[PDB]
């Protein structure tokens, strides 16, 4: 295949994909602005990327399933603390980055990660939209947080729910591994505090990463003692805001079977809500990652789990 | 099509044959307890296999027989947590099932069907020492059951209600008998003084007005730790006719009870309900276990086992 | 107390039979007022699973089948064009309350008798004809006995099964679900017995097939037997044809929701090819051994059993 | 605001069509530079499920099908020897972003028109030919409409389905997945419509079959029809042949992952024998109604649907 | 070093002595009963690590044995043989693949252990080896042992969705996608009759042609049916070997396999061919049952057990 | 009518071959650890694939190979929660499976088979510094295992026992070796001083007497919250030969461990076992993980991972 046909087409296809996101973001931004009475609106951007996974790539299929579950007929549209999701200023959908089609053009991982970052900035460029990213595997948090921090001009504090620290300097030769985005984030200087919750699978090399970057890694084996800390968090003060990343496998596999990495002895769903509902600070973006529909039960319980996490994060981020 | 005159006569005769069946089963079990002595109250299972007042899935219509079988699953023994023997008929007994499907198939309307459920409950209460423990079925059945208990005893009860949902909608999709409204109906009839709800985590702002309008004590999951010592030391019924306990299986976390229509993540642990139930003080005069849905259960029927244990433990507290 | 026990048994059983009688009276009067009907397939549930040798979940089948007949994903027309919304094509009578009756301490002979009387109550109301929903396969004996007594003679039987169900003595249970057709042949209630789908048969039951002149069609010769099976003509010279369909005659890939999986079974289309072409006066039938507790989450075997009922009803109603 | 809302819909629809156009242009230029190709089956996903009558899960199918085409448990050669690693044999264009356009308030007529124009954008790039991935079966109408209009005449259609999909009015939805071939026959976009697998059909739709000269082959005559259906010759005298493959044409034991289980369907080899021997200039086709939300944990129906795509593409590419 | 290999050798010899004593037992039992010329003897090879997608067939042998002699399934084969008669079928045991692997033993030596285990069975007249896989790679060391022990070639009847004839599959000489390449290269087979084939690359079609393999594809099954249901194999060589890959069956009937290939054989297709096969059957195998991909009810274990029961009836005499 | 001289000869020779296999494997691993140095105890896995003493389902016979595979699942890493590296043979190693099926097929009775299991455990203990961590198999195997550990060490042990059931039935269905009686056999033999049970939620009144008779310390789920400070600070083994840890997988709630034979709702969370086991003080001399039933697990094999993690965390506490 010729080099010119490749270089040009890649840019044409990528330009078209970004234009679609830009038009959708303009549509929703204009809508919120014509409604008034809104300071921030959680805006869903799907990033259906699985190929940085180390075991199973099914989370690539997650974003459309999460969006549907948000409106399951078995549920109502009010959040636990009383916000109405039927209000467009509380939550709106922007769209999905077309990862598979862009990848199919022969685009490399660096450029792909750059398209993700540009898509996040398109959303942030429309006041009052704030990005709530649907994964996809956890690799997407690096290009998302990089974009948020670049757009805001400074660091954020990060609340990170995970069974895994995701701080590998080098996982299997993949800079963009879903096991490394937070090493990428701390290397770039995009985060101040990194508060990790649910950790129960961590190697000794990564324990040195935690020490090196001043990460606040809360392990399940101390959760009873750490609970008053985690349920009283005040992040962001002094920097540009707070970013909340929620890996669905932070929950016990009994609660969230639909994930690639089962790690028994995880969080209860009410643990995450307690922490998230009590969190103080200016949330400027977030993600819900690693829901894997291909490993879910036939009743789609993990789609509902992921949807409720999105609903409760949106209630905290919209203003 | 068919003569409405033919329908009305069929409806009366079929309803009368169904009530006569329940009466003879109740009279049977009544005479059996009274011949055994040493019994002041016997929890008596009445199935109400009704699902068509559900808003999402009707599979709980099939629950009551699956619950009764799980009470005697072969992987389990017959003793309750605090030592009561389920092989003792005075501890627990089965009356039977209201044949909802066949009555509905006569063209009976929803008001009449609710009246059949109420009359079935009164047939049970008529036989000393039986007390009704109702197996749903969706939660709409708590209205005609609680109405019956209250009418038969001649006064209000206090209600302990385990649920993810307050079930207090004034008007849910135009169905007065919606499973999302039975406690709005109960409060409108004044059948309950106190209504203590536990497990709540899905509530609309309109329904919050209902809670304050009727003085309901609605305990939400986000305050359960703060509320725990109150709830594990409950004392109900004093001054009125007794205590009624309604257990919605979806009050439990979906990881523990997947066999329900309405999955709501972040629910009660099975031990949460037992702590409250086993510690509850007051004269339990009836109760129900509702919304188990076999069609959404795991292949090994884990939620049937869950629902049976709830029935087992409520019976231990009601029988004496 | 022995007197309290007989009297309660009499009175519970009587009230149960009155319920069935009143339901059948209603549906008979309904069809007779509609007119233009010689026979209406009428569903009688027999939720009995305790004569099973492995798993008793088919006790729960009858209500699941009735629901799947009207599943929202299907339409109400049979493959050859009958409309199930026509009450003359199919109607529900009710379920015998087996659990409540057995809970009165009634023994198995009296239980079998209550099933027989319930069937006869359906047949008493022109033009209803009984289509029984099991329940395990033991119920076929009291049902066929009732049909044959009420009609005054023998019937021919078309019987779909993976197993002959012809054991003289299965683990000491006379009413075992693996013995009902031995009981039927012993009583002379049936003349011809044509079994289709057999792939699990002991050498001891092979001598029961010789003894009674059963026509046993085994899977291994299905291909050669296909012209005969797709042109069956039963009942001529006797009182009619009774069709018993054991759901586990179907391959487990099609019907996972059964107690006894036997690989290499019938395809669903094999049963329909035989049933839709069957000539003869069908006077009753049954669909048994659907076990909801062994079905898949989608309930495919409920739909399978419902479609067997729908297609049997299309042939029995006229 | 209406006039503003319309301008926003227009810009969003335009950006979506531009994305499909650049993807088709890209793949078109790739095939032409490779040479030695007359037709390349080109996958266009239409993730639409909201015209379904029972379950909308087939909205999620296209990306699962594409992944299964390259499952690590399979190899990349089709049964008759074509290599899927050759971009000339199969290639992906993209998915119409149905959800995001619907979310602008676009109504169903405009949505169908966007589908039609997307198909035309593929056909505009020689030598791409559209192989559409549903989505529910409603998409076949705007797809066949676009194929017929672009080619300038009628096509003959080979249609695998449990259901005729010929309802004049299914529940008030003109775009119902139970009516696309009514819409196709009304518009004159097809000459012959040859349906295979039919086993769920109402009497009003039997009248539709007669009214449009539809050749509806029901399962109850499959063995008799087999020499006809396995030597089909379509499209001569018209603009070509279009193949619509509804996955629920297969028995649910083979394809559980569909919204409408209908027991007694085709075996997979039945479809292959017909499709592999089909003669005629295939100008387009689709594979519809795979529902991953009702599939088994192993995703067998995704593999079933992928193999149908793979074999259809073997016949269409040349 | 040189010490390491002596330590592995003690583990291997202990494993082979276990097999030898079990075969010794069953061999003595048949000879004392009398009235028997051949007894199908089950040898498990719980090996899954030469699989290209999923290794779960490593757990198959004990699941299959349980389904042969289990509950709610009678004990007579289709054409009438008594499975409670030890002369019709008997269990020898399982090669302890996992423990030998855990000693650092390489794949060539592991395959040698498999061959020698087969030969210990053949040594105890009248037992004949019926091997339970495990993935299909085990057919190579098994057939090599059968042929070496009999001193000549065998004709092979092979049921499979896949020809398993890759000369080189992903650089693994012992790949489960290559055992019949290894068999043909080794000169252990004369005829190779393959049935059920519906997944074959053009490179492998060249292998088929080069070795004169008789590869019957599903797309021509109907017209091949007369030839296939009157097979006569083994005349002039040392006997017939029957290899049954469970994924030859349609995945609707046999979902418990690693490689789902839609459009497979019906259960009756295999049994018609197998039961009408003429020729002296000297060994066989049933491979690629994967319990970790079976239904919760284990229907494929039942499928695999029935295949084993019908092969045993044909091999025992 | 099968010659007994032939059977008995097969029994002795097959059992000898089987024990010689375990001996050589133990010698292989023991030599390896001695050549590596810096080790005082290495947890060594011994499988006992026995399910025929189960009262409901025998599927746990298939567990040991599944558990070992899940210890190295590609989705996990090889570091335990508190930092030990399973890739280090001194931390965990495999010995092998007792071939229960092949020995039974020789006509060996249940006493002789329990004896084979005991001698296999002693074969592991002979090789310094291996310590037995037994993979079941149903819970009947704990009796011959603890018998062997006690005899080899010459005295009693204290036991930490995780279970939904006390397993203390004197006579369960006429089977002396029932999986519901191994701790009655242990206590009759005097191989245990203290028996601390955790997770108990299914206990009959008869067995309540058994607990009294042997001084068992039976902590029921009913009191878990009060008992948590005691159970998460356990000091066992002082004054005797060591501590044996028996983990029955059905101690965990069925929502976590569906792949067991006996589902009993309201059980332990996985974090409950870890909190107790990671904080346990005492010289652990052996352990087992029993009753994982792969045939009742979900298709993702979650209970295999659950069991594997329990083995991984027990090995971390036993190896040193
Ligand atoms: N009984 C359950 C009612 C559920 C309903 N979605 C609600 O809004 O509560
Ligand atoms: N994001 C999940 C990474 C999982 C990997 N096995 C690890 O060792 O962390
Ligand atoms: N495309 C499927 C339509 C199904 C509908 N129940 C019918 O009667 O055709
Ligand atoms: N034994 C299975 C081999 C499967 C392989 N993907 C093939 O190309 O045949
Ligand atoms: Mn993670
Ligand atoms: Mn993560
Ligand atoms: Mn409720
Ligand atoms: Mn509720
Ligand atoms: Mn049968
Ligand atoms: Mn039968
Ligand atoms: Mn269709
Ligand atoms: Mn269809
Ligand atoms: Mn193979
Ligand atoms: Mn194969
Ligand atoms: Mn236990
Ligand atoms: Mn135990």
């Amino acid at each position: 295949v010729s080099p010119a046909l490749l270089e040009k087409a890649q840019n044409r296809v990528i330009d078209a994909a970004l234009t679609f996101i830009r038009e959708r973001a303009k549509f929703k931004g204009e809508l919120m602005r014509s409604l008034g009475g809104v300071a921030a609106t959680s805006s869903l951007l799907g990033v259906p990327l699985g190929h940085h996974s180390s075991f199973h790539e099914g989370s690539a299929f997650a974003p459309p399933r999460i969006r549907e579950a948000i409106w399951c007929d078995s549920t109502n549209s009010t959040t636990e603390e009383g916000k109405n999701l039927r209000d467009p200023r509380v939550i709106t959908n922007v769209g999905d980055v077309p990862i598979e089609e862009i990848r199919d053009c022969g685009v490399d991982d660096k450029r792909l990660a750059n398209v993700i970052s540009e898509s996040v900035k398109l959303v942030m460029d429309e006041d009052p939209l704030r990005p709530l990213v649907l994964g996809g595997d956890h690799s997407i948090s690096f290009p998302v947080v990089r974009a948020v921090s670049e757009k805001l001009g400074g660091a954020v504090d990060i609340l990170h729910f995970d069974a895994h620290p995701d701080l590998y300097h080098d996982f299997e030769g993949n800079y963009y591994s879903h096991a490394s985005p937070f090493a990428r984030i701390m290397e770039g200087g995009y985060a101040r505090r990194l508060v990790q919750v649910g950790i129960r699978s961590i190697t000794n090399d990564v324990r040195e990463q935690v020490k090196k970057y001043g990460v606040e890694t809360h392990e399940m084996r101390t959760l009873s003692r750490d609970r008053p800390i985690l349920e009283n968090l005040k992040l962001g003060e002094g920097v540009k805001g707070v970013y909340v990343s929620i890996d669905v496998d932070s929950l016990d596999p009994s609660i969230a079977p639909g994930v690639s990495h089962h790690e028994p002895g995880g969080l209860l769903f009410r643990d995450i809500l307690n922490i998230l509902q009590n969190l103080q600070g200016d949330i400027v973006g977030g993600d819900v990652v690693e829901y894997n529909p291909q490993r879910d039960t036939y009743d789609g319980i993990t789609a509902l789990v992921a949807a409720k996490l999105v609903r409760e994060l949106a209630a905290k981020m919209s203003k």
